């Protein structure tokens, strides 16, 4: 390997490119079973956050720094900074890493990073000593050792290309995609890389070919180097230059692109690039078809010469662990659930409630009645039911602003609060006293009918004894004197165009003769003909009080867009409306 | 197989012993690789609902009913039913079971049923011609085929008796216990079992011995039946007498328990049976230990005489799904978090605040101020900011109950809603013009400081353009002429009691007097005032509202329990108090 | 309405303290994550998570109280008396029980 | 009032915390629900 090692530690410098970089290296990190390589994140927009990292199936948190100082301070382990900036911030991102005494390695994946910034990043390298890769650079990859950055791509191919283990070819690219292919062709027709580079494609890469090829030369484990070039710069030249210059232990395979010289001195020719490496001892392919014998003809040679040992590869290979669902599906997992629903699915193209898709309610002319015995009693309602619903809904869904919801919702619309959270507001208040003794009114009227069906004044007497008031008598404006149409219409409704039998509401309005004989106000209010009305239907009990909920929340939106129409200044309730019964003024003790 | 086999459809009468016997049967369905045998569950009291069984890693739902003529008329698939109920309800519950006419197998599990009860169901099932096992009953086990009960045990179990696949051996048994060491002998000395049933304890089964061994002969999986008996009754004697009867196909291997004759004519002795049944051609070894070897005699005589195979279980078996937490805690699944929390950890003996104890900071003085600045900031407090906390929360906790946050609680409290949730109602009302402009007021005064320092003029126009009135600045009630001493306060206690530097409380008090100038009620308020103030100690611009909304839930809690103790009725705003700008009244026209 | 002696005032801080936060599974915290999340307003977040405290989580304090006040009363040596009472009349005692704490796993917050 | 009181500190300490992480939007992973619902069924015709 040559310049990632079991060793290095990194600092991702970079936003949501660096967050996948970092994924791909712990799928890397995982298969060759070292600890993580990236060590923090440095992101000013997200500092202070952790990104959360598998490492196979362990979930890693890697904090977000604002800077790198603060970083490094934190983990004084890091010596690798990976540059994942866009082109106007990654050359000083680049020179600060440069300029820490802990990084001696820093690439850039930057495209677009001006000629001028990567020129200068060379040679603040070289004063400081260190290693620069890119701009332009896919990453580093060591075999068994380091990833820095996506090259090898997916997991599978780490497994394909034999990346889990050292082999003995180098690669050098300028090209990103073309390492990748390279790397097959060493595990395919070799044993496999020490160390793929990806210098770049820019003009001026921080780091060169030669460069490179003089640390390849001193790597043990390196026996030959796959370069793929391209036409432009010199390079090549160079390289083939280095390998001229004196008897070298590593053989060069090169491919060099570029050779449309048919298509609309020049040094820097891919022709002459291959025959000056040609010339100074390289194996240059016709094609890069060829590059895959070359390969073949060199791995022979070191075995031959007794330079690599035929070792199978008999190794057990992690696998990367799926994810839950993957599991759940096949049915290999056992996953006890949060929840039950029973109401409704909505995991194919549209709703079903209660197995109806909401669609085909509407074009066979179901309305909202008919959805709200759906997801409240899973039966589709008969027109009769249908009809009770329609009406209760619309009878109850405004009585004025002065009642708890109503007032709750239009203090949130003048506190200048949202329509959803200042309708919560309002809901809050329905209640014992304000519209949610629809249920207890249907328990207790049922209740009557069974076990006083004849004695009004011993269910009033077991009433007054074990619940305090009766749920559904009463009303603060409401009166013999001052009738509520809303319960003549319903009562009106229910005998005179309905077939039902409703005991429980018979009961009740004649528990309102003997009540109302003890206080005028005493009447059967709209809570108490609701109640009995749906206990008379046969709906499930629970859900009594939704016909109210419901019903009011159209009065409370519509006293929200009220007070926001009229742009209503906050509300301060007025100070003569207040008994201060407060407590006569006093000095604080001394402790 | 006899009574049970892939054919069989159940249906279970009973509550959490009927459930827990389901999921066993699931665990067999799976293994075997066949549908549900459960089809539905009989129980009045959780009719309606329904019970997850997992069939392996699948979930399914099984619906409870309330009685089994629904059950069948929704399943008409079920054959068989298990009584899972107490003495009391099962012998009903059977009787119901043996005359609906698609039941042609009952068994009870049901211990203690009358000897009265029980002879009546045999009665019963006798004139019906249909089968009925118990009481006191584990099972009926069908290798490869059908499990009914919990007769088999473990998942591991199945396994090592080779519960997968048909053997060559009947099991018939009174204890239930013993069944499943019989199944185990079965597998270690012969090829396993074809059926196990366990007739029951009682002293008068629903089906005797004779019953069960004439099926076994007339199965020709079956070549022997390990029968274990108990002294008392007279079962295995009559097995006796139909083994000596007629040359029989099956062999009979018998074990007697009870040969305790020292303990206090005997006719139904231990070794009478042993005589009987060693007289009429059976098996009986003289120990329960000897039954291992009279296994392995009859079957090395039966692949001897070419009834038996002997083909090796060659099988690949389905091993049953661990949890999701099993798979995770080894790190072969990846289980992507649903939340992730970064303040507390619950998971130790106490909660740990920012990684600090909770007990461990009341034992070292800390106060409340303390734990708002490390829920809220990560951070342990220092003396200086622990009292500015202190005295912001102090000052804020109340403003009386004509503020939209405390009549909101005073209107949820005479509404008779429980504290909780009508403190709840009157914190909706905490937004943008009452209390929660703490946020803004710093974010606007810090950007004033920043981009308008000797710029007031500029600032107000910026804001009258860009974000309306300036949050922190009016009041209702509060004025020049009327000043509002808790901002005089902090005010005086950062300038006086402390060397801070405040520049966005500094910029807020000029604004102030320009403010003033145009209007005497624009005065800085607590929002503007406690806003500045914390951006000036550099909290985090999130939690800046927090101090408002904690404060004044003293407030708001207080007012709720003031409400309470005076018994206040419900709150129905006064006529005269509101203007009722409708529409005229007009007559609804005909569609 | 009564300024509270030192010791009183010396409990009620520690009772704020011990009970401010059992993290992010519980009813409470999780709705005001929820709601966080959905993109609310404090205020309004806060709100969703406190309409949680109720008779299974945090709100059971009152009833603690008045039961156990009751028992003290009305079964002074019948702990059975009062607990058959409460099974009859109540359902689950108030106070009792937990979803993650034990006699394995103490609860130190009452410990302490 | 003691409880309501106290658990708003931790209340208000993840609103902030989810706030500080920039959480996106919770919706409830389907193999954690158990959709024990109604057979499908055609809508008849009113
Ligand atoms: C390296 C590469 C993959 C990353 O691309 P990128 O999107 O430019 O990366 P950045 O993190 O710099 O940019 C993302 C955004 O964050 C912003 N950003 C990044 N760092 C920031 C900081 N410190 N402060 C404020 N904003 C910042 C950028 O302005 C950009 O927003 P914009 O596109 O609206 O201007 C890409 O540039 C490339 O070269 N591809 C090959
Ligand atoms: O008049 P008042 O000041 O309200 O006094 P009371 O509470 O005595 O009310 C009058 C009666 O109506 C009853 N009453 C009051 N509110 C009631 C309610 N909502 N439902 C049923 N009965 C009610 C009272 O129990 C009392 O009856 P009783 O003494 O004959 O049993
Ligand atoms: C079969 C066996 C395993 C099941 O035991 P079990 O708990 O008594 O079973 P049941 O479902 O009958 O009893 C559980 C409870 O449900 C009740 N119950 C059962 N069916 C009921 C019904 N149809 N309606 C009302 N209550 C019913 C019982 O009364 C019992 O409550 P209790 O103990 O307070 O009297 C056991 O009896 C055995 O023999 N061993
Ligand atoms: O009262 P009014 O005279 O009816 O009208 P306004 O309240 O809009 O006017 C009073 C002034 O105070 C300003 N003002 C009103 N409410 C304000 C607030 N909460 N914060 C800051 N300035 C405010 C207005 O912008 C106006 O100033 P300007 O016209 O000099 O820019
Ligand atoms: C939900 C719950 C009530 C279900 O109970 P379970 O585990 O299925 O079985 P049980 O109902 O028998 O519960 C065990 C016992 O603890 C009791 N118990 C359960 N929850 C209780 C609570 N919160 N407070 C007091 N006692 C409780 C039960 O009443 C029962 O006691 P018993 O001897 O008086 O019958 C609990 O758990």
């Amino acid at each position: 390997s040559i310049l990632a090692n079991k060793d290095t530690r990194a600092v991702i410098i970079g936003g949501v490119a660096g967050v996948n970089a970092a994924k791909r290296m712990a799928q890397f990190d995982f298969l060759v079973n070292r600890p993580l390589t990236v060590q923090a994140f440095v992101y000013p927009p997200e500092a202070g956050q952790q990104k959360e990292i598998f490492r196979g199936g362990e979930l890693k948190n890697v904090t977000v720094y604002d800077s790198l100082a603060p970083a490094l301070e934190e983990h004084p382990d890091i010596n690798t900074a990976l540059i994942y900036l866009g082109a106007s911030r990654a050359a000083q991102a680049a020179k600060e890493a440069l300029e820490s005494p802990n990084i001696q390695l820093v690439s850039m994946i930057t495209e677009g990073v001006p000629e001028k910034d990567a020129k200068r990043l060379k040679k603040l390298a070289q004063k400081l000593g260190k290693m620069l890769n890119g701009p332009s650079s896919i990453g580093i990859m060591s075999a068994g050792e380091c990833r820095l950055g996506v090259i090898g791509g997916e997991f599978k191919n780490l497994k394909l290309c034999n990346l889990y283990r050292q082999g003995s070819f180098g690669v050098l690219t300028k090209s990103g995609g073309l390492s990748n292919e390279a790397m097959w062709l060493c595990a395919q027709n070799g044993d496999g890389i020490t160390s793929a580079v990806a210098i770049g494609g820019d003009a001026y890469p921080g780091t060169d070919f030669v460069t490179y090829l003089e640390m390849f030369e001193k790597d043990p484990a390196t026996k030959a180097v796959v370069m793929i070039g391209e036409v432009g710069g010199n390079l090549e030249e160079e390289a083939a230059e280095w390998l001229a210059a004196e008897p070298r232990r590593i053989k060069l395979i090169a491919a060099i692109g570029g050779t449309c010289q048919e298509v609309l001195k020049g040094a820097g020719s891919a022709r002459s690039k291959m025959n000056a490496l040609r010339d100074a001892g390289a194996y240059v392919p016709d094609t890069f078809g060829g590059l895959s014998k070359e390969i073949k003809k060199v791995y022979e040679e070191l075995i031959a010469a007794g330079e690599i040992s035929t070792e199978i590869d008999e190794a057990v290979l992690p696998e990367l662990p799926p994810r839950v669902q993957e599991v759940m599906k096949q049915g290999e997992v056992i996953v006890e659930p949060l929840i039950r629903t029973t109401i409704s699915d909505d995991r194919g193209e549209e709703p079903r409630y209660a197995g109806y898709a909401a669609s085909e309610l509407c074009s066979k002319g179901y309305g909202i009645e008919d959805v709200i015995g759906l997801l409240w009693n899973k039966k589709l309602p008969t027109r009769e039911e249908s009809e009770i619903i329609k009406r209760i809904v619309m009878i109850s869904a405004d009585h004025g602003p002065a009642v708890s919801g109503a007032f709750g919702s239009i203090l949130a619309a003048c506190a200048g609060i949202d329509m959803p959270q200042a309708v919560s507001a309002g809901m809050t208040m329905i209640g014992p006293r304000f519209g949610g003794a629809v249920t207890n009114a249907g328990k207790y009227f049922k209740m009557a009918v069974e076990d006083y069906p004849n004695d009004i004044p011993g269910f009033l007497s077991w009433m007054k004894k074990n619940v305090g008031p009766v749920p559904g008598i009463g009303h603060r404006v409401k009166s013999v004197k001052n009738p509520d149409q809303r319960v003549k219409y319903l009562v009106s409704y229910i005998k005179n165009e309905t077939s039902l039998h409703t005991p429980c509401l018979d009961y009740a309005l004649e528990v309102e003769k003997v009540t109302t004989a003890k206080k005028g106000n005493l009447i059967l209010n709209v809570d108490g003909t609701i109640g009995c009305i749906l206990m008379d239907l046969d709906f499930p009990v629970h859900s009594l009080n939704g016909f109210f909920v419901l019903a009011r929340t159209i009065g409370m939106i519509g006293h929200w867009i009220d007070q926001n129409n009229q742009n209503s200044r906050l509300i301060r309730l007025y100070d003569y409306l207040i008994n201060y019964a407060v407590k006569p003024e006093q000095e604080v003790p001394e402790k």
